[PDB]
DNA sequence: GCGTACGTGCGTTTAAGCGGTGCTAGAGCTGCCTACGACCAATGGAGCGGCCTCGGCACCGGGATCCCCCAGCCGCCGGCAGCGCAGCGCCTGACGGG
């Protein structure tokens, strides 16, 4: 089998992977659901993008 | 120092407020079923570390503005001092009256 970042497949650049473990870790919930990031994700590179 | 407009007061008046219906919507809860996120074991390559070299920026030196300033300068005008004078009330003539 061979893998594929989830970053390209939602077409995005910033780290969803990274960023996936970091709310794990971060005790705001116990459970994350598998969509949030990736939408959180999306959210940053918006931000991002606007400003510079 | 000026002046208006907001405080005080009076006199309507009206919608808040009370007390009264009557309703059902929607919140609260329960039963029950599902899926989806955590967990685990593997895997490799994206990311992070370590070099390492050009040029974007720094810096300089010089020339180029360019606002900043202000006396020059005049126009203007009004005040002002002097001058000519307009009008009036008295002064004083012309002439009859006293």
């Amino acid at each position: 089998a061979k893998a594929k970042t989830r970053s390209s497949r939602a077409g995005l650049q910033f780290p969803v992977g990274r960023v996936h473990r970091l709310l794990r870790k971060g005790n705001y919930a116990e459970r994350v659901g598998a969509g949030a990031p990736v939408y959180l994700a999306a959210v940053l590179e918006y931000l991002t993008a606007e400003i510079l």
